[PDB]
């Protein structure tokens, strides 16, 4: 019964355009990472110790806030999203930026031993790194339960950008002005990322993936809002604003 639509010379444009971008921003070798403020280990085998001393948080801030910058980057060459008003881009982005780390980080998260690996032993990052940053359990378990259900998925890195795209123009986000273009855009990928899943992706009995993808979009809604709390109480730290960045500042507060 299953209709399989060829993609489009358009939807093969799209792909080529979110494979560019994301290849313009995101950096597989990690090389920059040495330019963030250095992380720093020191032994917590303890919430007040953890808040005491934040040590990682001023080289884990620099990655979110370093990522965030690739992120509006990526943004930029979405096909459609400069027709957006900028008042609704940066409504966009604001939203979806720690969803869109989330996702992009998967390509450094191995299931070799469930950490995000960017070297060299220093720029290896483990659960514990992430307390060391104030953030709990509550957040982290979940996190790392996203980060393996989306490994195991096997996604074509086509499939991986579409769905970051997919992810940042999202109509239904708090503020926005013209849901109308942006539901437009988002289904100009989501069409596109459907029609490859039929396409190029083997068996196939998996009209299961898009589903588990869209799902994958689910979760991430409620680690957003689960970063949002604790980063709240983060925030309340004395002198946790110089650990941060002006621009995680502003994103998150
Ligand atoms: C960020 C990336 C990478 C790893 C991401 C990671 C690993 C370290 C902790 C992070 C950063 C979370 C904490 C909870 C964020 C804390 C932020 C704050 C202190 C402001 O509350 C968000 C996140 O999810 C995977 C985590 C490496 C590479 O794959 C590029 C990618 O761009």
């Amino acid at each position: 019964d299953s209709l399989r639509p060829k993609l489009s010379e358009e939807q093969q444009r799209i792909i080529a355009i979110l494979l560019d971008a994301h290849h313009k921003t995101y950096d597989p070798t990690y090389s920059d990472f040495c330019q963030f403020r250095p992380p720093v280990r020191v032994n917590d085998g303890s919430v007040t110790l953890e808040l005491s001393q934040l040590s990682m948080l001023p080289h884990l801030a620099d990655l979110v806030s370093y990522s965030i910058q690739k992120v509006i980057g990526f943004a930029k060459m979405i096909p459609g999203f400069r027709d957006l008003t900028s008042e609704d881009q940066i409504v966009l982005l604001k939203s979806s930026a720690i969803e869109v780390i989330m996702l992009r980080s998967n390509e450094s998260f191995t299931m070799d031993d469930m950490s995000w690996t960017c070297g060299n032993q220093d720029y290896k990052y483990r659960v514990s790194d992430v307390t060391k940053a104030g953030h709990s359990l509550e957040l982290i378990e979940p996190l790392i339960k996203f980060q393996v259900g989306l490994k195991k998925l096997n996604l074509h890195e086509e499939e991986h950008v579409l769905l970051m795209a997919i992810c940042i123009v999202s109509p239904d986000r708090p503020g926005v002005q013209d849901a109308a273009l942006i539901e437009a855009i988002q289904d100009r990928l989501s069409n596109t990322l459907q029609t490859y899943i039929r396409c190029r992706h083997p068996p196939p009995g998996s009209h299961l993936l898009y589903a588990k993808m869209i799902q994958k979009l689910a979760d991430l809604r409620s680690l957003n809002e689960e970063h949002s709390k604790q980063y709240r109480c983060l925030s309340f730290q004395p002198e946790c604003s110089m650990k941060l960045t002006p621009l995680v500042l502003e994103v998150f507060g």
